């Protein structure tokens, strides 16, 4: 048909018993991320697999649970999966494979481009109630679930809600809730923790799709953050920022947050930057709202480079700062 097919597959965990899902999840903990792929690990890496082999490893029920949830598809001979398995930070996560923009369905889910990294940037603290805006595959929500009494994930992509729910089910996590909706609209009450791996990269002000929504989505997030955040609470945001001549991002951010009016402390840790036509600058960085002296600070923290060199060096970094 048309070429934008990756990310349109039907995902339906509610079609399977939660016990079957937690068993499949247990099979996945054994083999996903381990070299010399078993049948199940190779299925979750995108290779066609004989169901005979797959059956010996997860059972006949496990084999049906893969088909009924949509984790696998029966060609005729073999089984294939439209998703990819990951195992990190104590959790097992499925998501779409990493592929080029041009073959991305409008419901394509973040293939975990920065999730492992952002999880290492996250303050290791815990508390009452966490929110994960744009939760995608649910990966950030599943991690936070370990140190928060409850976690709410929100995404406007109904495929990502289904996938998030599947992944929670695979890990047998019971304190995680996902809702479909537009930004804060289904997030009732306040939160002691808010995390946002934002849909922003090189699109500037332009809305391109659900993964690159333009600066307007950041303005909405940050304008509404003060009424969503508990006193003493913590916001963390992965984002792309654009500085234009006489028009720096950090100032637009201050207005959105009502920085002085709300008494907020905001630090931006900038990791990558490149000059643009307009004479201004593109940045990628990590923004944290946390308690302390009212104001906005910006530092250079090349955490993308230090990640390539030694990932565990990033643990408790924002705490040290
Ligand atoms: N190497 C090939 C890949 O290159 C691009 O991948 C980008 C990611 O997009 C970007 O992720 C960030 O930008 C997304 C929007 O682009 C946001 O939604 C997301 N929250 C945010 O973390 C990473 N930082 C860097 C990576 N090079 C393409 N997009 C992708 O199709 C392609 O396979
Ligand atoms: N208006 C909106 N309301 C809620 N989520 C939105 C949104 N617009 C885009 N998003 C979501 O924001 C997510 C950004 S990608 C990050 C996904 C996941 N948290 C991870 O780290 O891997 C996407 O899933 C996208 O669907």
């Amino acid at each position: 048909g048309s070429h934008m097919i990756v990310g349109g597959s039907t995902i339906q965990p509610e079609r399977v018993d939660a016990a079957a899902l937690r068993q499949l999840g247990d099979a996945m903990r054994k083999v996903v991320g381990s070299a010399d792929p078993t049948p199940l690990a190779d299925l979750l890496s995108g290779t066609p697999v004989d169901p005979d082999e797959l059956t010996r490893e997860v059972g006949a029920d496990g084999r049906q649970a893969l088909l009924d949830s949509g984790m696998a598809v029966d060609d005729g001979t073999t089984f294939s999966s439209p998703l990819r398995g990951h195992q990190l930070h104590g959790v097992v996560v499925l998501s779409d494979p990493d592929v080029e923009e041009e073959v991305q369905h409008r419901w394509y889910v973040d293939p975990l481009w920065e999730a492992d990294l952002l999880i290492r940037l996250m303050l290791r603290r815990g508390g009452a109630r966490a929110l994960d805006m744009g939760c995608g595959s649910g990966v950030l929500s599943l991690v936070l679930a370990d140190r928060y009494e409850s976690v709410l994930g929100v995404d406007v992509n109904p495929r990502a809600v289904a996938l998030s729910r599947l992944n929670a089910a695979l890990n047998g996590l019971t304190n995680v809730t996902f809702r479909e909706g537009d930004m804060f609209e289904p997030a009732e009450g306040r939160f002691s923790r808010i995390v946002f791996n934002s849909p922003t990269n090189e699109e500037g002000n332009e809305f391109v799709d659900l993964l690159e929504a333009g600066e307007p989505i950041l303005e909405t997030f940050f304008r509404n953050v003060p009424r969503k955040l508990e006193s003493g609470g913590i916001v963390e945001v992965n984002l792309a920022m654009n500085d234009y001549p006489g028009d720096p991002f950090r100032e637009r951010l201050a207005d959105w947050l009502g920085l002085t009016e709300n008494g907020l402390r905001v630090q931006i840790f900038t990791s990558q930057r490149r000059a643009t036509e307009s004479g201004g600058e593109w940045k990628r960085g990590w923004l944290v709202v946390a308690p302390g002296p009212v104001g906005l600070t910006e530092v250079e923290w090349p955490y993308h480079d230090r990640y390539e060199e030694d990932p565990d060096a990033l643990l408790d970094g924002t705490d040290r700062l």
